């Protein structure tokens, strides 16, 4: 049985940055993310007990710079009954810009100001519940930086901005399990 | 030509951690490292203006956690005379465990405690200058994580420990440009 | 392409700003705009990353000589902006400069420069509001001693604004700016 | 046996200026330099007791204007055992130098020098202890303004140690020091 | 595997005195010395766990008289991986006078005054980095004593004197592992 690592963040942006820091620290597989509602989302990774332990710590320190970290824990050897009843994966590049706003109106204005500021592509939006919505844009590292900065400013005068972050080079394992507009397929 | 990125740290451990965080943060190429003596080393990355500047900000925050950073700067378009006269690369995986001590005695005791803790391989030692030496060990993440914690506790009772860090999966560009015992 | 602008109330501060931009990154100086009253604006264009790195590099060098008014970068300008505004996208000898808010003080400045060493007075630039700039060219040794002697002789006459010397101006500066070395 | 004169400086720039002022003062031969590490370098000259004593005093007065002068001593008649066990030599274009205790500060200084004027960066010298020195050559005027611009850009990066320019270095300096003009 | 004994001293004079006291106290072998730069040098001896411990304490006791004793440690049973990657000696008489100066100019004046004071022979000089240089002379204990005391008084007028020591009868093992002009 592979190890289990989880990071829960009240915010879709903080969970993505946490997932990006975990797959870059050690060799762990990002099986996906669990949405419990009310903005709470949980990134789930699996691998070796030491690789998960190191990635769990590295992801928490990187996620504290963007969003609210709720719980962070590592299970060395999860029971077989846990993997059977819970969606934990083992049940038998382009730059990234993100803006999370507690309000659908504030997220639309943030996305409208991003595609007009620089050469970026709005791949869509993510609903984490509780009124939290996240605009996801992809493009060049110089473009999404100038886009999110212009989008965050234009959105602070409309709604309640939760988190704004830019990932210059997201890992290949992140774009495979997370809906970030670059899923190969 | 390409852009230029440099991070100088008075410590071989803080430079490797900075170089590892840069090649992972953006699309940059680590051409190598420069030793100016007295414990000073400088990691040199190159790429485009946007990626080098975005990788340099990530390498600084990761280096300040371990080593004593000295200088952090980016040059957008270096002159042709600079690339020709300076070694900047444009002249026409196992786990990583490192312990740095300003003293040869403290480094040997730390290296002896690392190989005795778990199954790790002592690839050798790096002499930074000015009494600075760094013991480098490789192996699996389970053994390297426990070897350094046993080596640091046994090295502080001997000499002056500078920095102790562990990299679970170092980037392929790091093992290719730095003498970390895994160069093909 | 991106857009970069630096506005300085002084023709000398704009040339040093434009010279520092094309040397720092890979951008093209499309020209300059004179809005009158001594206000001039250097306009460069390129990619989003290079324009940002060059705009601040030119601002840091322009603050040493002249009064910087505004500095801004537009990442992706709308196509209607480039069609109605002169922003470039529309469908070497040394440099010695002395700017004076007075025509009398500028003539004495230019007279003392050509007498100190062997330089060529290519002409003068009128930026409006009483601001005039004397431009001399030559080797680095001459324009260094010419401007220093011309600065001391001009302060005793008029209101000196700025004095600066660029040893090797970039090839893009002499192409877009009237500095007597246009191919 | 010949006489002996030495000047030790914690700075490669201060040692070169000390060596230049010595061979220009009296009839002495610069036999080379010794690097002891940690930024300490020593200039060694040989000649007659009259020439080595006037050059040593003339090199100390000029070396104090740039870097830290560690020791200065003259030996009139060294023992034969000293010349047998110690490397004491017994058995032009302008010069611009910028020394920084940090490799990053030296690169930014070297980049700003070749961008400011038409000077050639011949390379860099590593004296140990983190001390590195960028060496550029050219004419007396451009290398003067290049080092001034390279020093201004390096202060906002690292620790600048010494900055100096030599108009016409002696032929004995270029023959014993790796300054890019060695025959 | 033989025992490991190391004594690190920021000064070449203190390292030679510590090495001379180790081979005379117990039955150990001096494999050599390690130079890490910045004036730091490490004397490495090897023998049994008891002889190394007794000689190491005797070396530190004599090294505290001249120079900075940085680190002192004894590894009883060193791992075979340490001896493979580190130069620790296990891999597959006339009087002595020394004057250490943090300055090349003061070291030359000290060496010149020594050979002129008494009948001694200047064998050479050792560079330990960081500006530290050590002049070494050999001869009779009467002449070496009179030479070092005259060279120190002349060297203090020039540079920074670090340490001055005289060994009347250095052990034969010291002259074989250290560059002191009397190597067979």
């Amino acid at each position: 049985a592979d190890a289990l690592g989880m990071i829960e963040v009240r915010g879709f942006v903080g969970m993505v940055e946490a997932a990006d820091a975990m797959v870059k620290a050690a060799k762990v597989e990002l099986i996906g993310y669990e949405k419990t509602g009310g903005g709470y989302v949980t990134a789930v990774v699996r691998g070796d007990v030491a690789a998960v332990k190191a990635a769990t710590e590295a992801g928490q320190r990187a996620a504290e710079r963007v969003g609210e970290v709720v719980a962070v824990h590592v299970i060395p050897r999860p029971h077989v009954n846990v993997d059977a009843a819970l969606p934990l994966g083992r049940t038998p590049a382009d730059a990234l810009g993100m803006i999370e706003v507690r309000g659908f109106v504030g997220m639309v204005e943030a996305a409208d100001a991003m595609v007009k500021a620089a050469k970026v592509e709005l791949i869509g939006y993510e609903k984490t519940g509780g009124g939290y919505v996240t605009a996801v844009v992809r493009g060049d590292v110089a473009a999404v930086k100038a886009a999110t900065e212009a989008g965050q400013r234009a959105a602070e005068r409309v709604g309640e901005v939760v988190a704004v972050h830019v990932i210059p080079r997201p890992h290949v394992n992140v774009d495979a399990a997370l809906p970030l507009g670059r899923t190969p397929g």
